[PDB]
């Protein structure tokens, strides 16, 4: 059981995590890369420029199987409990 | 405009950008994402979410970097009443 | 009584305590804290603060432990339409 | 310049730390720890039980020199820009 800077660093290499005292079970978090995407009308073109970067973020599988973008609540970023899910 | 967090998420709802007076970063606005279902790109991710992936909507903030950042609102944000609409 | 975030959160300011049908762990509920002026403990607190400290408001969560968290609202939470408020 | 990882185990060894791509200056997070305290009214006593134990958390020293509750952000939690601070 990590904490959540080793889970940080599983994360950035591409690997699911979770903690076991998430309430929901089943539930892993995962890495998303960053990238670039095309601005497909002039009113997307004005307000965002003719193509558009976007950061890399986390998502969330939930308990409904759907997938969320997440933040890990401060309980998470203090917790012990972490695993590296398979 | 002085809206509160109520108002500012009605507008977000709506599709409209919207942005705080006391955040620091200035000509910054988030937005609404919708949710939506993509098939599964690989094997190896077919293996992790099956056929499709639905996923759920969510919020986005232009940055003063000018790039896309995923964004919750932080609780002095949730409690603020500073916020307007943005064109 | 499946009310949205905005209703939820003129709920909390107004001293209520409020909670989700879709959260997972059951029997929790959020609230709202003042903000306030305590003053600083020791010297070196008052060589990082001065000698007064203020803090805003903030919201808490009490946890299915029973214990008290603070607590920001997910972007679910705040997209969410299946608030109540709680006796 | 440290990942959020060495910036949260400084975080738990008591120290103050902030991070370089903060649109506001000056700013610096900090842990406080968890306890207990006495339930004073038979309100309070009825809805919480006759203690409260409280959990540990994270406040940051905002711009305007007051105590917020703080959650790092996504971008905080990716980022590789952190200082501990004197
Ligand atoms: N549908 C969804 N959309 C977006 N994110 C979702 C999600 N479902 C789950 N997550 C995220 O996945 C993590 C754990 O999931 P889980 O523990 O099952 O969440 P829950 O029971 O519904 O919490 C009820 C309230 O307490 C907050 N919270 C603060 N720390 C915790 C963890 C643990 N309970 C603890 O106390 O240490 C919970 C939580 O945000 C919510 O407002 C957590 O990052 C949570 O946000
Ligand atoms: N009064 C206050 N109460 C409670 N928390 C406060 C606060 N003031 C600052 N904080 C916290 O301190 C950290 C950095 O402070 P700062 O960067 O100056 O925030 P800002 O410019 O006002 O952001 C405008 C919007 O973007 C969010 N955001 C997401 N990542 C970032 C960092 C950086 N910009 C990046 O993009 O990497 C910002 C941010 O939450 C807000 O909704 C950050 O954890 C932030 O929440």
């Amino acid at each position: 059981s990590l904490n959540f800077g080793k889970a940080l660093e599983a994360l950035k290499e591409g690997k699911k995590v979770s903690r076991e005292g998430w309430n929901g079970k089943g539930m892993f978090a995962y890495y998303v890369p960053g990238g670039v995407y095309k601005s497909q009308t002039d009113v997307i073109k004005n307000t965002f420029g003719e193509e558009v970067k976007y950061r890399p973020y986390l998502a969330l599988k939930t308990v409904d199987n759907d997938i969320a973008t997440w933040t890990p609540s401060v309980s998470d970023i203090l917790a012990e409990d972490w695993n590296i899910v398979e």
